[PDB]
């Protein structure tokens, strides 16, 4: 009855279970959730988390249909892509996830918003080929040319998510009403097509805007009033958990970044060897891996929490902390 328990099968029961403990903590460690779930961390997060909050009495999902559901989309992930693969998607969903129960947002979101997010981050990269969008477009891939060069992969990733809704026993939202699949399928878009980079400078200045006027509670809640204002937090959370790698414990940080280095290095193999010119950080004759995470920590990843964490204050105190601290060992991890 590990199955019961957990969205998979295991031998080792109490050790997933101990480190189930942190399902709703930032230091949860996903590496071990996949050593302990015969590396299928995505459906047995999933589960952890459907479990926890009840969504799936909640909206009336079998956990035959769940697991179906799951099983088939984490198989969608490439297990040879080495960073983009379902370790990532397992850690988003599980990000976001605590994100969603920060206390300034107490309260604030209905019980399909909090399902669209946490779909929406288990789905956000699925069917990943291990390169990028401007890869594709310099290719003429056919995936760059249907989408007319514009969200490739993050339209790609919508498509195939909710395709393998259609698969036999796999339709998890089959007892929403209409209208709440209709509006789920709209928030969902909306967030997967926010965790293109090429929206970052946009999302961010939307977000500062938002900050600027923002309403709470005494108690510190914040109000959001309408629709348009809780999308837009719904579409930062799931952009902060995928930018969250570096706010994570140094030992957790550093295995993500041997990850996206070796997906980045394997992409400029595939430039060189079609003789073209080789994309930023992608050619490991040149790569500098510590200079570059502190420039990414510096443009884009602390302007990023920084501003989440103003909105909500005084919630992410130690995140912020945990982000500087690896700044500063990334940067005197600099050779020489
Ligand atoms: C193959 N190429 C090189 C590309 O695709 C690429 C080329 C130009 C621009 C961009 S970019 O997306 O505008 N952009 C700017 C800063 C780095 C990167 C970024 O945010 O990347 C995320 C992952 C990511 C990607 Cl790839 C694509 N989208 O859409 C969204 C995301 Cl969330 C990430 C995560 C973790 C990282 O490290 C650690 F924390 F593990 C990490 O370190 C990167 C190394 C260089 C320091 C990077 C990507
Ligand atoms: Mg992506
Ligand atoms: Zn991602």
């Amino acid at each position: 009855t590990s199955i019961s328990r957990f969205g998979v099968n295991t031998e080792n029961e109490d050790h997933l279970a101990k480190e189930l403990e942190d399902l709703n903590k930032w230091g949860l460690n996903i590496f071990n959730v996949a050593g302990y779930s015969h590396n299928r961390p995505l459906t047995c997060i999933m589960y952890a988390i459907f479990q926890e909050r009840d969504l799936l009495k909640t909206f009336r999902i079998s956990s035959d249909t769940f697991i179906t559901y799951m099983m088939t989309l984490e198989d969608h992930y490439h297990s040879d892509v080495a960073y983009h693969n379902s370790l990532h998607a397992a850690d988003v969903a599980q990000s976001t996830h605590v994100l969603l129960s920060t206390p300034a947002l107490d309260a604030v979101f209905t019980d399909l918003e909090i399902l669209a997010a946490i779909f929406a981050a288990a789905i956000h990269d699925v069917d990943h080929p291990g390169v990028s969008n401007q890869f594709l477009i310099n290719t003429n891939s056919e995936l760059a040319l249907m989408y007319n060069d514009e969200s490739v992969l993050e339209n790609h990733h919508l498509a195939v998510g909710f395709k393998l809704l259609q698969e036999e026993h796999c339709d998890i939202f089959m007892n929403l009403t209409k209208k709440q699949r209709q509006t789920l399928r709209k928030m969902v878009i909306d967030m997967v097509l926010a965790t293109d980079m090429s929206k970052h400078m946009s999302l961010l200045a939307d977000l500062k805007t938002m900050v600027e006027t923002k309403k709470v509670t005494s108690s510190g809640v914040l109000l959001l009033d309408n629709y348009t204002d809780r999308i837009q937090v719904l579409r930062n959370m799931v952009h902060c958990a995928d930018l969250s790698n570096p706010t994570k414990s140094l030992e957790l940080y550093r295995q993500w970044t041997d990850r996206i280095m070796e997906e980045f290095f394997q992409q400029g193999d595939k430039e060189r060897e079609r003789g073209m010119e080789i994309s930023p950080m992608c050619d490991k004759h040149t790569a500098s891996v510590e200079k570059s995470q502190v420039g990414f920590i510096d443009y884009i990843v602390h302007p990023l929490w920084e501003t989440w964490a103003d909105l909500v204050q005084p919630d992410a105190q130690d995140i912020l902390d945990t982000l500087e601290d690896n700044r500063n060992w990334y940067q005197s991890m600099i050779p020489q």
